[PDB]
């Protein structure tokens, strides 16, 4: 352990896109928090993107998004600390797994994910790393979205993006072109939500390959296939298929997802 003002840092509870997350005991109020720890020296090798993330996080207040509580940043020290609310049960699942969620459990969590993403997009944030391991289950059984390390703020109705970040298996095909292109940010989050929902019920990603180039090729050019087990409802298959439409112009949007019959039953 190690003391940091009123906090006692304990075991590591996650990695993430940048830095690590540690359990932290707060002596003043007698409870635990989650603390993201960053090295400025390590960031400088791999400043203002961190303060961009902090400005994003300070804007967000929703029950399905993890709350930033405070930031501890001494210009003397190499480490920067971001204190978040702790969400007890941690990630909803690891992928791959042989114990996927039931349809009913998946629907419950997906409903939380819709509300969270809808909120983020309203606040003009693209998350860019939606996946099961970034969705934390609270004491009340609801999910909270975490890890804004590669998230983008935009102006107007959508982000116009040209860079590829996040977790390879969750990247939309339009973001994997060989030549520089521009693509819509909201549709990227929808694609990642579709990969996430597939993972919820099958316990594995729809496109997988150990070789990065082949994974990209599959995401771009392999038709979606459902595994043999478990069997799932027709309406869930339809929803997943529409979220993993390779054409971002025809891909289902969040207002349409909210009205899908799998979501509303
Ligand atoms: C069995 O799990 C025990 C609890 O685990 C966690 C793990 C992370 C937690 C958390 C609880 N309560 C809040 N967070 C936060 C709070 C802020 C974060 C900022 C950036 C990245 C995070 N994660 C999310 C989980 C992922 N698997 C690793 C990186 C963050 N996670």
């Amino acid at each position: 352990s190690m003391q940091l003002n009123q906090y006692t840092l304990k075991d590591e509870i996650g990695k993430g896109s940048y830095g690590v997350v540690k359990l932290a005991y707060n002596e003043n109020d007698n409870t635990y928090y989650a603390m993201k720890v960053l090295s400025k020296k390590k960031l400088i090798r791999q400043i203002e993107q961190v303060y961009q993330e902090i400005a994003i996080l300070k804007k967000l207040d929703h029950p399905n998004v993890v709350k930033l509580v405070e930031v501890l940043d001494d210009p003397n020290e190499d480490h920067l600390y971001m204190v978040f609310e702790l969400v007890n049960q941690g990630p909803v699942m690891e992928v791959p797994t042989l114990k996927p969620l039931s349809e009913d459990q998946a629907r419950f969590y997906f409903q939380d994910l819709i509300k969270g993403i809808e909120y983020l997009h309203y606040q003009k944030i693209i998350h860019r790393d939606i996946k099961p391991s970034n969705l934390l289950v609270g004491e009340d059984g609801h999910i909270k979205i975490a890890d804004f390390g590669v998230s983008n703020e935009f102006k107007g109705s959508d982000a116009l993006l040209s860079n590829t970040v996040g977790t390879p298996a969750f990247m939309a095909p339009e973001s994997l072109s060989e030549t520089r292109k521009i693509f819509s940010g909201k549709a990227l989050d929808v694609w990642a939500m579709g990969v996430t929902l597939y993972c919820f019920v099958f316990g594995q990603c729809p496109f997988m390959d150990e070789r990065i180039m082949c994974l990209h090729s599959k995401i771009k050019s392999q038709a979606l296939e459902f595994p043999d087990q478990p069997d799932i409802a027709e309406d869930l298959k339809d929803l997943i298929t529409r979220m993993l439409d390779k054409n971002p112009e025809s891909r289902i949007v969040v207002p349409e997802i909210k009205l899908h019959p799998w979501v509303t039953r």
